[PDB]
């Protein structure tokens, strides 16, 4: 997260930690709880995965310091990439976890709601991107998770900033015209996490962007209320 400030202990309880454990154990991807067995994250985050064999899902995990070898973490039992993903950019960016086991609800490890039914035509003001990825182009991975407010912008003004790509309806795109606050590497497959009616809402997969927090560049992200129908279906 570029321009963020640290997160305390309880403040974004769905945020999870992916890590890889090959060749070495390090964090991959951030990724959302959705559900007692379930993790929203990102479909590019599985580009050099061989198999689920080597993932380990952190919940409750404020600094990554914090994960030592009698950590718990949570197997992988399936990863579900979405059909028609091939690469970030060209969007279809979202993939489930299914865990070995059910999650059990604490104040450190609690589910988002996906957007809500009859949501579709809400404006969200107050959104917030949150994750342990570099803090500038050229860093390191961060060990106290990063919380950073964006603003969403319009698909319109997303496309004419990315006149290289297909920004869609199934991406939404959140960023200051001045740059400054941004996700990073480190960052994808975690959430873009937006309170409504003092209700979060699961908004946003993080997922692309050019370089990190430039000027008239916004975050690109999965829009997630256009995959509620895949989710519901992978999940039931
Ligand atoms: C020692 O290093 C470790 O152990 N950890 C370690 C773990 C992961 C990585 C690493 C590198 N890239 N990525 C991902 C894509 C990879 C498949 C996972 C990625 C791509 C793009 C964005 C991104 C950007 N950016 C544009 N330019 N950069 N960011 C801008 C806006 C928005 Cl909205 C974005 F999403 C964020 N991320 O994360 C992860 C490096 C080191």
């Amino acid at each position: 997260i570029v321009g963020g400030t640290a997160s305390v202990r309880g403040e974004w309880p769905w945020q999870v930690t992916l890590h890889t454990t090959s060749p070495t154990q390090r964090h991959l991807c951030g990724g959302s709880i959705i559900g007692n067995q379930w993790i929203l994250t990102a479909a590019h985050c599985f580009y050099g995965v061989e198999s689920p064999k080597i993932l380990r899902v952190y919940s409750g995990i404020l600094n990554q310091s914090e994960i030592k070898e009698d950590t718990s973490f949570f197997g992988v039992q399936e990863i579900i990439i979405h059909d028609q993903y091939k690469m970030a950019e060209s969007g279809y960016d979202i993939a489930l976890l299914k865990l070995e086991t059910t999650v059990n609800y604490t104040d450190s490890q609690r589910p988002i709601s996906l957007p809500s039914k009859g949501d579709r035509n809400v404006i969200y003001t107050d959104c917030w991107v949150t994750g342990w990825g570099y803090r500038k182009l050229r860093d390191k991975i961060q060990n106290t998770l990063q919380k950073a407010k964006i603003p969403l912008v319009t698909n319109e003004e997303c496309q004419k900033r990315y006149r290289g790509h297909k920004i869609t309806h199934k991406m939404i795109c959140a960023g200051y015209r001045e740059g400054g606050k941004d996700a990073c590497k480190g960052d994808s497959g975690g959430p873009l996490s937006c309170k409504h009616n003092e209700v979060w809402h699961l908004v946003g997969i993080t997922s692309w962007g050019e370089g990190c927090a430039q000027r008239e560049r916004p975050g690109v992200y999965t829009n997630v209320v256009e995959y509620v129908d895949w989710i519901l279906e992978k999940t039931q």
